[PDB]
């Protein structure tokens, strides 16, 4: 559903088709597809506030249609930036299995830098929660004193005893 | 209620229906919907301030309708954006179980992030459940002690 | 407590 084919020996043109879903409309003559492509999105260009969040894709689409003389180290290094950003959509040749798996590598890598950023609260939560299943050795050697505290009263009590002779 | 459909092999006419409920009025000419489209909500544009919330959301939806040669991938990503921000309504073929359930996924993700990014209020809360242990010691202290008066 | 108890075991003598 997302391709367009025809295909036959002797072009055949099936009737029970019918009519096709376009309209017919004049427009500015264009010679080639990359002209109408720059031209259509200079015009959405330029009607937006300079701080808007798609701009820059806009600004890299745009520069990445540009055709010219001595150009290519330029074009790879912005569509390089454009697979950065996840809009490229790689067509399956090379960097769909290079690029994707070193840009997500390098994602995954500086997780625990960009959480240390700012994870100076790492430390005090690990010791308030490892302090959490220690402490209670208090209650433990509490209940342990209770205990040695009735044996001593059992041990006196028999002192006691013991002492009339 | 949602869905207007009429069914006929040769069409009916139901005389029973009565009038409707439109008004006939005059308005610009357009070619296809699309330029309806875009031209109203060009229209709902430059009239709002440049810092209103919904003139991004506006701007998705512009640049949603908009066609041309060539702008597959730059449709993808607009339409993406759209649909991450719970506008689009995802029309139940796959986007619904994959980049929503993307988008449900990396929002369970990063609360705990999000927590952490300011949570060092919690050792200290998490102290206030260990002092429940730690600080009652002096009162079971306190219990015990007496037996260690009144037995000597 | 053992200790102690064999103590008050022997204090009998």
């Amino acid at each position: 559903v997302v391709d367009r084919q025809t295909g036959a020996v002797v072009a055949l043109n099936d009737l029970s088709v019918g009519r096709y879903d376009v309209t017919v409309d004049v427009g500015p003559s264009y010679t080639a597809r990359r002209d109408a492509t720059v031209s259509v999105l200079t015009n959405v260009l330029s009607s937006m506030l300079p701080t808007d969040p798609m701009r820059p894709a806009i600004q890299g689409i745009i520069l990445d249609n540009i055709d010219g003389e001595g150009l290519d180290d330029f074009k790879e290094y912005n569509r390089n930036q454009l697979l950065i950003s996840g809009i490229a959509k790689p067509r399956n040749e090379k960097e769909q299995q290079i690029v994707q798996q070193a840009q997500m590598a390098a994602q995954s890598q500086p997780n625990p830098e960009m959480v240390l950023a700012q994870a100076q609260m790492v430390a005090a939560q690990a010791e308030a929660q490892k302090a959490t299943n220690e402490t209670a050795q208090t209650q433990i050697k509490a209940f342990t004193a209770q205990q040695d505290a009735m044996e001593s009263q059992a041990n006196t009590v028999y002192k006691l005893a013991q002492a009339r002779n």
